[PDB]
C-alpha cells in the first residue's frame, strides 16, 4: 500500500517526509523512524539533507505545537528519544573520511539541555574524519577550557539553544577564547541562543554556522584536507 | 588485561574503565567491555560490578574536588554511547509481546541507569519506550493512556519536588492499574523514605540482577 513512501522521496517532497517522520516520531516508533531515513539514503537524499530538511523542520513544528497546545511533553520526549536513537543509527552505517589528524571538541553551554543538534554536528565532523570529543550538553565554559588544555584540540564547536547567564559566561569567556588561541584552535557556534545579539557578542568565535550546509563550507575551507 | 579477565578482577577492570571514560574514549571503553564479555562475564555483570561503581567512585571524586566537572561530562557520554554499542552485538531473546515504558521524574537529569534498564528489558525481548529523563508524572500516565504498557519503569536519582509529586502520583497510580500495568521503581533516591513513600510500587531494585529475578517470577518468559 506504501509505496507513496517512495513518490514523497523521489520529488524530494520534503513536507510529506516531515509527516511521516513526525507520525513515527511522536508514537516513539524509533523503527519507523530509522527505516525512513535509511530509505531516504539510499535513494540518493544525502544525510545533512534529512537533517537540514526532515528532521530539523519537524522538531521545530514540535515546539511550535508543544507551546500553542496541540502537543504534549510526552510526544516531544518520545521525538526526542527516537531522533537521537535514529540518527546514530544511520550514521554508524555511514562510509567517513580517512582520520585528517584532527580533533574537535564539543558541547552545549551550562544550564541548556537541548543536544540533538549537537549529535548532528558531532556526526557531520565524523563522516568529515575528524575525532570528536564529546562534552555532550550543560557543559559550563571553564569545563571547555579545562578539556581545551588536556587535548589541545583544533576546532571548539558550542550549540546553543537556551542562555540566560550572560555575567557569568561574559566573566568566563576570557580564560576560555585565550585557552583557545594559545592552543591555536578555532570556535564555531551555532543554535537559535545567537539570534539574541548580546549572547553572539559574549561567545566570541571564528565562524558562526546556520546550518550544517554553511558549517561544512566554513569546514572545507578552514581545515582542507589533500584529496 | 586478559589476566584481568581471567581473574574476574573487579579493580582492575574498573580502572581501565575509567581511564578510558575520563579520557573521552569511546573506542577504548567498547573494547574492554565487549573483551569481557567475550571472555564469559555477562553483561549485567559488566553493568553492576564495573560500570556502576566506577560512575559512583566519579561523582565521589568530584565532591572532594579529585575529579573536575569536564572529567565526569566525557566519562557520561563514552558511558551511553559505549553501552548503547555493545547492546547492537548482543543476542536477544525472541519478543515477548510485552511492552515497558521507562522514564526518569521531572528535573533529573541522570538518565544512564534508565539506559542500562531498557538495554536489559530488549535483551529480554521487550519492546521499550523511552520517555527519557526529566520527565513529570502527568507525562508518564498520558504516555500509559495509550500504548498501554504492561510494565513501568522508573530510575531516580535526584527528587525534590515531593508536594507536587505526592499529588500528581493518585492519579498516575490509578491509570496505571486500569490498564494493569507493573510499576518497578529503583535509584538513589528511594533511599529516602519520604520519596519511596509516595512511589507505591510492585518492585523496587536494588541492582540489575533483581530486576531480572523479578522479571522472571512476575513476567514468566512465553
Ligand atoms: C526537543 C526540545 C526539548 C527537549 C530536548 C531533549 C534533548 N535531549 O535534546 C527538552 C525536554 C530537554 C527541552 C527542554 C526545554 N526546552 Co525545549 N524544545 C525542544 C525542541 C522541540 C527541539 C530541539 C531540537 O532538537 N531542535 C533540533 C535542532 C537540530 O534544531 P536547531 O537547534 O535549530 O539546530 C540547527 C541550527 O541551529 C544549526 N546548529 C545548531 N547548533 C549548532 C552548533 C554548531 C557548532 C553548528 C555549526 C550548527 C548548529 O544546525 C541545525 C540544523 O541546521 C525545541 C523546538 C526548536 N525550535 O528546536 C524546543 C525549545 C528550544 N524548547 C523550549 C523550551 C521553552 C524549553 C523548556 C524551558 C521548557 C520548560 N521546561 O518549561 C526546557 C528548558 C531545558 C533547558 N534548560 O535547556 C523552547 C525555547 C523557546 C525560547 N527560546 O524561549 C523551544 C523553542 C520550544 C518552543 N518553541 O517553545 N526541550
Ligand atoms: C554522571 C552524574 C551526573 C551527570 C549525568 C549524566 C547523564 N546524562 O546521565 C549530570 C552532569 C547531569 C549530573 C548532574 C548533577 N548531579 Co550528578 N552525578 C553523576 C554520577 C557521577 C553518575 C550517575 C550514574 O550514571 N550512576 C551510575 C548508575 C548506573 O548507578 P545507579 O544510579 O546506582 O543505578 C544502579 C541502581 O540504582 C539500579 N537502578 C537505578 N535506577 C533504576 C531504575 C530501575 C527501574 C531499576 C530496575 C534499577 C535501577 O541499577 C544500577 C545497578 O547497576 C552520580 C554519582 C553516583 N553516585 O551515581 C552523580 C550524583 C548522582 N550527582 C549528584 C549531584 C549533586 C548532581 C548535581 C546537583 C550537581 C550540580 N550541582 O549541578 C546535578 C543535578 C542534575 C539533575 N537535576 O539531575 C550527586 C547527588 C548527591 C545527592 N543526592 O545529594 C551524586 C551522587 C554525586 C556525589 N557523589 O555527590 N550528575
Ligand atoms: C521545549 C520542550 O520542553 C518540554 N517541556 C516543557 N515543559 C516541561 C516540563 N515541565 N518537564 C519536562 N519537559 C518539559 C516540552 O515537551 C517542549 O516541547
Ligand atoms: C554530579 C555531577 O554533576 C556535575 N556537575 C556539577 N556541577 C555542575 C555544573 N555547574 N554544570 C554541569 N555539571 C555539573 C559534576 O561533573 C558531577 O560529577
Amino acid at each position: 500500500v506504501t509505496a507513496s513512501l517512495d513518490q514523497a522521496l523521489v520529488a524530494r517532497d520534503w513536507a510529506a517526509l516531515q509527516a511521516r517522520y513526525y507520525e513515527a516520531a511522536v508514537a516513539g516508533d524509533e523503527l519507523a523512524g530509522v527505516a525512513l531515513l535509511e530509505r531516504a539514503y539510499r535513494s540518493g537524499i544525502p544525510v545533512v539533507a534529512l537533517k537540514e530538511h526532515v528532521l530539523t523542520p519537524v522538531l521545530h513544528l514540535i515546539g511550535e505545537r508543544w507551546r500553542r497546545g496541540e502537543l504534549n511533553i510526552w510526544e516531544e520526549h518520545l521525538a526526542s528519544q527516537v531522533t537521537l536513537a535514529a540518527t546514530e543509527h544511520l550514521h554508524r552505517q555511514l562510509p567517513r573520511a580517512p582520520f585528517n589528524g584532527r580533533l574537535a571538541l564539543c558541547g552545549c553551554p551550562e544550564g541548556d539541555l537541548h543536544e540533538i543538534a549537537l549529535h548532528l554536528v558531532m556526526e557531520v565532523l565524523e563522516v568529515e574524519g575528524w575525532r570528536v570529543l564529546s562534552l555532550g550538553p550543560n557543559t559550563p565554559l571553564f569545563s571547555f577550557a579545562d578539556a581545551v588544555r588536556r587535548f589541545s584540540p583544533q576546532l571548539v564547536c558550542i550549540s546553543a539553544t537556551i542562555v540566560h547567564d550572560l555575567e557569568r559566561l561574559r566573566r568566563d569567556y576570557g580564560d576560555f577564547y585565550h585557552t583557545v588561541r594559545q592552543h591555536g584552535a578555532r570556535i564555531v557556534i551555532g543554535g537559535a541562543a545567537f539570534a539574541d545579539p548580546q549572547v553572539r557578542e559574549i561567545f566570541i568565535h571564528d565562524y558562526q554556522a546556520a546550518g550544517l550546509t554553511d558549517f561544512l563550507d566554513y569546514l572545507r575551507r578552514e581545515f582542507p584536507t589533500p584529496a
